[PDB]
């Protein structure tokens, strides 16, 4: 259940989708629930198409939430071994539940661990994912050595993060050196800003909210996070934020200088995501 | 020492005509090191994406007088370097320059045939290919060949031609490089750069002072002809000079190779933009 609440890519403002709605069956809408299903799936596949999951055998996810993402991930791909780290005891007891649920202890599991500083089971995962994680974390130069070290050689880390124009955002040229300074190489980056801002849009939010708050029941991590979200969407709407999908890859043998120049690259001038498809 | 390509200009020096300089009508030697210098340039921009110091094993599969693979030899003493070429006269004078460089043993230069015949290692960190694969019409033997003998994550650095001498499409080079594991890291277009290197307005007079005063053979003069119409194609934009920097890399969805592949051979990076 918790999949239907993460971030989607809209092509453009859709009067009448609420992406909180939606997502918690107060719009009976299948046409809807099909759309928010595909904007959030098209926003994971702009990073999910890059890895050939096939040749891959370790997956981390340094900031798992309650472990929607590895969870789908374990089910498409039953090789895979996916961890997840995660700062909440009770995020990390209930993803295990919902592990237990669906017979996938033996691959996937939920550690609370700080990402930032401890280590996670692996040596070298083959993917490493961050969904709006390193934005939370300012410890950011220790958390990209304890990932970097941990990334197989020429391993993905996919992160999907923002970059200023509690959340601790940072310029074009902080994210180009903490790149640089451990051996990731950009492969692309694409701005997705105007699409997410297009799908956080809710001109209904307050009352959509505390229509939950009173109707279904909310904890108050799940509150924190709405209220978060939608306030992201604002950020980007007035584009103090730009929302970035980062492909990145470790590499030890590229050249320091060549490596910040390819990295200044595509944090300066990453793809549009209205321009791209792949098929 | 001498370079079998091309080098790059900023902008269009007149007064110098590589075929006067190169070709000893010029006798300027503040020209001579313009000439090495647009030719060190432009593979420079090739090498120095790769940590040499991290690397153990070159393969220069057309290597010419063996020019490249002795300055890196010089350069890295612990780096093993091996030429191919299909020219007897190349490899003895670039074996000879090896012996009197003591550099015999890392060094290597073997008359073969890179479409089709296997190196000396199984697997090289480094492969070059400076303005070789469009001298080589079964590419895709070719790639094969190379693509084989590269390690995952390793290097290939081509300075080659985009047909918009056997010249190759967009279509073809974004094939040739996804259906042998080959991911692009960068295109660096350098077609006008080239185009000023060999634009040279009293081309037609040099070449006959050159035909008079210095001994040529109707072979070389065609070639000679050929290459200053390669600079005029430069600038009508039917042909692009481009250099890859491209990686072995196995692990990339094919659907996604196909896509970083044809961006940046669709798009490059234009030279002068370059810091
Ligand atoms: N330093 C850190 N180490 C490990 N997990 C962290 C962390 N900082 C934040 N997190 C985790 O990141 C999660 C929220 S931000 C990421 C949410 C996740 N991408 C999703 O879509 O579900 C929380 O579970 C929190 O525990
Ligand atoms: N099929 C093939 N196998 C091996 N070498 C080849 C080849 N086809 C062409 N060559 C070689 O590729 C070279 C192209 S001229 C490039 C020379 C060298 N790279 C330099 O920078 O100066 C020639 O030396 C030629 O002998």
């Amino acid at each position: 259940d918790e999949s239907y609440l993460t971030f989607g890519v809209l092509n453009e403002k859709q009067p009448g989708f609420s992406w909180l709605r939606v997502a918690y069956g107060l719009d009976p809408s299948e046409e809807r629930m099909r759309l928010l299903l595909h904007s959030q799936r098209a926003l994971r596949n702009v990073l999910l198409d890059s890895v050939d999951f096939s040749r891959a055998k370790s997956v981390w996810d340094f900031g798992c939430g309650y472990a929607s993402d590895i969870i789908a991930l374990g089910e498409r791909h039953s090789h895979l071994k996916l961890h997840g780290h995660t700062l909440s005891s009770e995020q990390a007891e209930l993803g295990l539940r919902k592990i237990e649920a669906r017979g996938l202890g033996g691959r996937v599991q939920v550690l609370r661990r700080d990402s930032s500083k401890d280590a996670p089971l692996e040596s070298a995962y083959d993917v490493i994912l961050g969904f709006e994680v390193a934005t939370h974390i300012k410890e950011k130069r220790s958390l990209f050595q304890n990932l970097s070290s941990h990334l197989r050689e020429g391993g993905f880390m996919l992160l999907a993060d923002f970059i200023a124009n509690a959340s601790y955002n940072v310029t074009p040229s902080q994210w180009v050196e903490l790149l640089s300074e451990h051996g990731l190489r950009l492969v692309e980056c694409v701005d997705v800003s105007q699409e997410v801002a297009n799908f956080l849009f809710d001109a209904d939010f307050d009352a959509n909210l505390t229509q939950l708050e009173t109707s279904v029941g909310i904890s108050a991590i799940e509150k924190r996070n709405y209220q978060a979200m939608r306030n992201f969407g604002a950020a980007l709407e007035r584009k103090i934020l730009s929302y970035v999908l980062f492909i990145a890859q470790k590499d030890s043998h590229v050249r320091s200088t060549y490596l910040r120049h390819i990295n200044q690259k595509w944090v300066e001038a990453p793809a549009p995501y209205a321009a791209r498809e792949l098929m």
